[PDB]
């Protein structure tokens, strides 16, 4: 399962951020994914956040913005799967009330 390991190796190349949404089956969240056109198809990169709700779950955590990264969610690698499956991801996690979303970058001066 969950075995304990340690010795060596090196810090993360890149750094990440878990975003804790919170939300009904109904309202789900309010988020929206960009990626391929298609649905029925693999993701080669990771679908940037498209949109946001306003007052709402993702956008409360304010850390989310358009243009974001969203490599996996709750555990699950976009780039591992496809357009629609990421969406999906985001439903199942819906109807938990509670989702966990991973971006990517890398922290440091990041100027813009």
């Amino acid at each position: 399962g969950s075995s304990g390991s340690s010795g060596g190796g090196q810090i993360v190349h890149t750094e990440t951020t878990e975003v804790v949404l919170c939300g009904d089956p109904l309202s789900g969240f309010g988020l929206q994914l960009q990626g391929g056109i298609f649905a029925t198809e693999t993701l080669s990169s990771p679908p940037l956040v498209c949109f946001i709700e306003p007052d709402s779950p993702a956008e409360r955590c304010g850390l989310l913005q358009v243009g974001d990264r969203v490599l996996s969610i709750n555990g699950i690698a976009t780039e591992d799967g496809t357009m629609e499956e990421a969406n999906q991801l985001l439903r199942d996690a819906a109807l938990a009330h509670k989702v966990v979303l991973e971006v990517e970058f890398d922290s440091g001066p990041s100027s813009g």
